[PDB]
C-alpha cells in the first residue's frame, strides 16, 4: 500500500527553520530550490504556512504528510520527489502574486495537489500504459497516471495521522478533495491544449468570468498547466540541467519500448539526442509559449513566468543555431 515516513523524520521536519536568506528568494518566481536539497520539505511547510497560515493545518499531521508524501515518489530521473517541490513553489509564486483570487480553500487545496501531481510515478507516460494494455490503463481510460495520482493521494491521506484536512467542515472536506482531484487531472497534458482554447476564447471575446466555476476549473487548471511546466522559465542553465533530466526519464522510457518489440517516438529515443533542441522549440511554441502567455492575460502578476519562458525559447534557437556553451552534466 503506501509507504509510511519515519518518525525521525516527520519529528525532525518540525524543528525546521528556513534560512533568512532564502525568505526573500522564495518569492520570486525564477527560484530555483536545486542547490537546498535537505530543505526542500522544510521550504514545503513554509511555504503552506505563508499561505495559508501557522495553524491552518496541525502542524504534526503537515509534517507526517509531507515526509510521507516525499517517500512515496520513486527514484525516477524526472517525476520524482524534486519536481513536486519546484511544481508547489511555483504555484506558491502564483498564489502570492494573486492572493485575494483565489480562497483559503483554493489555495491549501492547491498547494498539496501539487506536491502530490506525479505522487507514485513510475517513469511511464500514459502513452506507455496504455500501449500495453498495463492494469492501470483498464482501470483509468484517460489521465491514466493522474487519476492513479489522485487515488495515492486520498490514500496517504487516510493513513493514521496524516489526515490534514480532516478539521474542515463536511462539505469544505468535499470540496478541497474536488479542488484537489480536478488539479491533479489537470496536469495531464492532453487536456491542456482544448483548456487552453477554451479560456482564449473566454479571454477574448470577454465571456471569462472569475465567479463562475466552470471558468475558475478551467483556470486553476491552466495554473497547474504552468506549475508543471515551469522548469521554461527558470534561468537558462537550470531550465537546460532539467531537460537533461527529462529526456534521461524519457529515453528509459525508449530504451523498455525497444526490448518488447516496439520502437519509440523520436523524443524518446536515446539515439536521436540530436533532434532535441528542435524538439524543444516545437514543445515551446506548441504548448509552453501559449500557455504561459494566456495565464499572463488573466493573471498579470504571472508576467514573469511568459518572460522567462521566451527567455529560454531564444535559448534553444542559439543552440540550433551552433552557439551553445558550458556543457556540464552530474
Ligand atoms: N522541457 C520540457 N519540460 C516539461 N515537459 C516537457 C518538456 N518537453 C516536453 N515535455 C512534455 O510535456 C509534458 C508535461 O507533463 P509530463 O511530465 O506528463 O510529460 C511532459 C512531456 O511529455
Ligand atoms: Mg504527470
Ligand atoms: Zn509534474
Amino acid at each position: 500500500h503506501m509507504s509510511i515516513c519515519t518518525s525521525e523524520e516527520w519529528q525532525g521536519l518540525m524543528q525546521f527553520t528556513l534560512p533568512v536568506r532564502l525568505c526573500k528568494e522564495i518569492e520570486l518566481f525564477h527560484f530555483d530550490i536545486g542547490p537546498f536539497e535537505n530543505m526542500w520539505p522544510g521550504i514545503f511547510v513554509y511555504m503552506v504556512h505563508r499561505s495559508c497560515g501557522t495553524s491552518c493545518f496541525e502542524l504534526e499531521k503537515l509534517c507526517r504528510f509531507i515526509m510521507s508524501v516525499k517517500k512515496n515518489y520513486r527514484r525516477v530521473p524526472y517525476h520524482n520527489w524534486k519536481h513536486a517541490v519546484t511544481v508547489a513553489h511555483c504555484m506558491y509564486a502564483i498564489l502570492q502574486n494573486n492572493h485575494t483570487l483565489f480562497t483559503d480553500l483554493e489555495r491549501k487545496g492547491l498547494l498539496i495537489a501539487c506536491l502530490c501531481h506525479n505522487l507514485d510515478h513510475r517513469g511511464f507516460s500514459n502513452s506507455y500504459l496504455q500501449k500495453f494494455d498495463h492494469p492501470l490503463a483498464a482501470l483509468y481510460s484517460t489521465s491514466t497516471m493522474e487519476q492513479h495520482h489522485f487515488s495515492q493521494t486520498v490514500s496517504i491521506l487516510q493513513l493514521e495521522g496524516h489526515n490534514i484536512f480532516s478539521t474542515l467542515s463536511s462539505s469544505e472536506y468535499e470540496q478541497v478533495l474536488e479542488i484537489i482531484r480536478k488539479a491533479i487531472i489537470a496536469t495531464d497534458l492532453a487536456l491542456y491544449f482544448g483548456n487552453r482554447k477554451q479560456l482564449e476564447e473566454m479571454y477574448q471575446t470577454g465571456s471569462l468570468n472569475l465567479n463562475n466555476q466552470s471558468h475558475r476549473d478551467r483556470v486553476i487548471g491552466l495554473m497547474m498547466t504552468a506549475c508543471d511546466l515551469c522548469s521554461v522559465t527558470k534561468l537558462w542553465p537550470v531550465t537546460k540541467l532539467t531537460a537533461n533530466d527529462i529526456y534521461a526519464e524519457f529515453w528509459a522510457e525508449g530504451d523498455e519500448m525497444k526490448k518488447l518489440g516496439i520502437q519509440p517516438i523520436p523524443m524518446m529515443d536515446r539515439d536521436k539526442k540530436d533532434e532535441v533542441p528542435q524538439g524543444q522549440l516545437g514543445f515551446y511554441n506548441a504548448v509552453a509559449i501559449p500557455c504561459y502567455t494566456t495565464l499572463t492575460q488573466i493573471l498579470p502578476p504571472t508576467e514573469p513566468l511568459l518572460k522567462a519562458c521566451r527567455d529560454n525559447l531564444s535559448q534553444w534557437e542559439k543552440v540550433i543555431r551552433g552557439e551553445e556553451t558550458a556543457t556540464w552534466i552530474s
